C-alpha cells in the first residue's frame, strides 16, 4: 500500500453488488463530501450533496494464507499507478478484515463489452476517429507503464474499462472472468497464457517486456477497429497459434498476421505490423505509437 492510513469504512455506502468470485466480491459504493478523502490529483465531479462512486473489492473473511497475500500484492502494485488511463487506486482497509481495496469506478464496463454494444458510424454507435481515441488513450496509458518498467503482460480489450465520455482505463482482471476463458491457452496442466496476444518470444521463450506489451497493444488496435467482433486468430486453434508463433522465429514467410481490419486505413495497418515486427527492438515505443494516434492517423 501507498495509502497512510485505512479509508474509513464507515464512509462507504453500500449500492450494489458488481461481481462475486473465488476469492470475494465486488461492491458497488457511494462516498458522500469525498474531497477530504480523495487525492487532489484524481478528479471529483461531483455536484454540491451528490456522492462519488467507487469500487470496492473485498476480500473473503476466511480467505486463506495464499490468498490474502495475493491480494496484499495487488494492493502494493496498483497503489503505485497514477494515471489519467490506468485505474486508480482510491483507498485500502487493511488494518482489519475483510481486507478491501477502492478503486475508481467506470460505469461502462470492460472496453471489449462496451465496442460490441456499439456499431460502426440502430442503436449506439461509434466513429473511426472515436476508435482512435480509444487506441490513443491505451496507448497513454502503456507509455507510462513502460517508463515505471512495468509490464502487463496482458494487455487486450477485456482488460480495459470504460468511464464516462468514452474514457478508458488500463486495467488487469487477472484471469478470473469465464467469460474470457477462451482467451487463455493452459501450458501442461498449470498457468494460463494469453497466447493470441502474446508476441512469439513470448510463446517460445516467456520473456515478457514492454517490447512483447507493444506486440500486445497491436493486437489490442485491431480489436478496437474490428469493434471487437472477431477474436484474434479466430480461424486458428490453440496450437495452430502456438506454430505460427514457430513461423515467426523462422521467419520464412509462412507466418499469419491479423489481417486490416474494414475500417481501419493502410497507414495504420501498417503502423500494426511494425508491433509485430520479429526484432522487439524494431517495434515501436509507446511514446511513438500514441503520437501517431492522437496525431497522424
Ligand atoms: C499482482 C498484480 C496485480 N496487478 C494489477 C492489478 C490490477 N487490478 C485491477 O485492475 C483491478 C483491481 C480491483 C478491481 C478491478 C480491477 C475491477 C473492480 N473495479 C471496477 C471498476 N469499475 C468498473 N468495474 C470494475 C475491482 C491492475 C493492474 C494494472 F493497472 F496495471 F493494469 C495490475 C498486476 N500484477
Amino acid at each position: 500500500s501507498m495509502p497512510r492510513v485505512d479509508f474509513p469504512r464507515s464512509r462507504l455506502r453500500f449500492k450494489e453488488k458488481l461481481g462475486e468470485g473465488q476469492f470475494g466480491e465486488v461492491h458497488l459504493c457511494e462516498v458522500d463530501s469525498p474531497q477530504d478523502l480523495v487525492s487532489l490529483d484524481f478528479p471529483l465531479n461531483v455536484r454540491k450533496g451528490h456522492p462519488l462512486l467507487v469500487a470496492v473489492k473485498i476480500l473473503r473473511p476466511d480467505a486463506t494464507k495464499n490468498a490474502r497475500n495475493d491480494f496484499l500484492k495487488e494492493v502494493k502494485i496498483m497503489s503505485r499507478l497514477k494515471d489519467p488511463n490506468i485505474i486508480r487506486l482510491l483507498g485500502v482497509c487493511v488494518q482489519d478484515d475483510p481486507l478491501c481495496m477502492i478503486t475508481d469506478y467506470m460505469e461502462n464496463g470492460d472496453l471489449n463489452q462496451f465496442l460490441s454494444a456499439h456499431q460502426l458510424e440502430q442503436g449506439p454507435t461509434i466513429s473511426y476517429p472515436m476508435l482512435l481515441h480509444v487506441a490513443a488513450q491505451i496507448a497513454s496509458g502503456m507509455r507510462y507503464l513502460a517508463t515505471l518498467n512495468f509490464v502487463h503482460r496482458d494487455l487486450a480489450t477485456r482488460n480495459c474499462l470504460v468511464g464516462e465520455n468514452f474514457t478508458i482505463k488500463i486495467a488487469d482482471f487477472g484471469m478470473s472472468r469465464n467469460l474470457y476463458a477462451g482467451d487463455y491457452y493452459r501450458v501442461q496442466g498449470r498457468a494460463v497464457l494469453p497466447i493470441r496476444w502474446m508476441a512469439w518470444e513470448c510463446i517460445l521463450m516467456g520473456k515478457f517486456t514492454t517490447a512483447s506489451d507493444v506486440w500486445a497493444f497491436g493486437v489490442t488496435l485491431w480489436e478496437v477497429l474490428m469493434l471487437c467482433r472477431a477474436q484474434p486468430f479466430g480461424q486458428l486453434t490453440d496450437e495452430q497459434v502456438i506454430e505460427n508463433a514457430g513461423e515467426f522465429f523462422r521467419d520464412q514467410g509462412r507466418q499469419v498476421y491479423l489481417s486490416r481490419p474494414p475500417a481501419c486505413p493502410q497507414g495504420l495497418y501498417e503502423l500494426m505490423l511494425r508491433c509485430w515486427s520479429r526484432e522487439s527492438e524494431q517495434r515501436p515505443p509507446f511514446s511513438q505509437l500514441h503520437r501517431f494516434l492522437a496525431e497522424d492517423a
